[PDB]
């Protein structure tokens, strides 16, 4: 009847430390999961303690996730392989830019039959096309992949207030038993197949947000941030089907990871945050995100450069228009009061 899976959280900022509040608590209710669940922290220094002492002694990562409190069995580890040593369950949720590290110290140090969830959102690029980062997690490390991406700002979620995810999973049992895991009475979470997609959504809804910040930034409102996200959408399921391997239907952007992820990002979300300061200051987006952020990140414009490289690896630049505005308004600096240009001449269909 089986033993009990041990859950190792790779990441520790605003979503992991949220995600780690409700791993923390199934797995100390749930007789499935063992109670001991690791997390790794990136160790930094702050006023002299380490990051890692002050979680495992107060309980709370209140530099990413203020206000709340750790489940006290959530332990705090700075040494990445240490964390995930034992783990049958690797959730995986840190910045894009660095699971590569991470992967290149994990491969060959995890247990045999171990598999993994991604929650992270952007993409990679491949020696030929889109590269999905669950995709590369899974083939470094060598160990089968799902995906958890929905509408969850991670302060609302620490809060408690009612929300909704998404978890692509191709094996039925998997995907019950990661249900398991990460399922609240205000968490609540469907299960559907194409992997793809459902992760593909949680990385163009970023690109799409930092456009709305645009236009809040140019002193817009819902009816134009509803057309920026309709039009977005547009580009969303189109950029889908043409580039994503295996069939893509329209019907999985209608889950969480679609249309409701694309909404509350708009809305509330980080990208939006630092885009309308960007319309507003003239300022970098990087001092932004460093001035705004307190440490947390963006993926919003860097998954733009990568969308660009992507399409222009196969000329296909001036098919993603609203996409392609978002790019040259963060890096060619081209005028942000020019965004509106690419929502009155956008195609009606795609
Ligand atoms: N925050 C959210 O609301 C929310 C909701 C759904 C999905 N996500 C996604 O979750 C993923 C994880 O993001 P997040 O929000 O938990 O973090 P952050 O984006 O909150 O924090 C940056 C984090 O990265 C780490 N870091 C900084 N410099 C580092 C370095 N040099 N090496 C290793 N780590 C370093 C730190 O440990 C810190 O916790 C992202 O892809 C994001 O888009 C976020």
């Amino acid at each position: 009847s089986m033993a009990s899976k041990k859950v190792c959280i790779v990441g520790s900022g605003n979503w992991g430390s949220a995600i780690a509040k409700i791993v923390g608590g199934n797995a100390a209710q749930l007789a499935q999961f063992d109670p001991r669940v690791t997390m790794w922290v990136f160790e930094e220094d702050i006023g002299g303690k380490k990051l890692t002492e002050i979680i495992n002694t107060q309980h709370e990562n209140v530099k990413y996730l203020p206000g709340h409190k750790l489940p006290p069995n959530v332990v705090a580890v700075p040494d990445v392989v240490q964390a995930a040593e034992d783990a049958d369950i690797l959730i995986f949720v840190v910045p894009h830019q660095f699971i590569g590290k991470i992967c290149d110290q994990l491969k060959g140090h995890l247990k045999a039959n171990a598999t993994g969830i991604s929650l992270i959102k952007g993409v990679d690029e491949g020696p030929n096309g889109l590269k999905l980062i669950s995709e590369v997690i899974g083939e470094r490390l060598g160990i089968p992949m799902s995906v958890l991406m929905g509408a969850n700002i991670a302060s609302e979620v620490a809060d408690e207030k009612f929300c909704e995810t998404t978890i692509g999973c191709k094996d039925p049992a998997q995907g019950q038993l990661l249900k398991e895991l990460m399922q609240t009475p205000n968490f609540r979470i469907t299960v559907v197949q194409e992997v793809d997609t459902v992760e593909i959504c949680g990385a163009l809804k970023n690109v799409v947000a930092v456009g709305a910040g645009f236009c809040d930034g140019l002193g817009f409102g819902d009816n134009t941030k509803a057309a920026v996200i309709r039009l977005g959408l547009m580009e969303m399921i189109a950029f889908a089907k043409l580039f994503c391997s295996g069939p893509v239907s329209s019907a999985t952007f209608l889950e969480s990871c679609g249309v409701a992820d694309l909404i509350t990002t708009c809305y509330g979300g980080r990208n939006r945050k630092v885009a309308e300061a960007f319309a507003r200051t003239g300022k970098s987006i990087e001092q932004l995100e460093k001035e705004l952020l307190n440490g947390q990140k963006l993926q919003g414009p860097e998954t733009a450069r990568e969308l660009y490289s992507i399409l222009q690896h196969k000329g296909l630049v001036d098919k993603f228009p609203l996409f392609m505005a978002v790019y040259k308004v963060c890096y060619e600096g081209q005028p942000v009061g020019e965004f509106i240009h690419c929502l009155q001449n956008h195609p009606e269909h795609m």
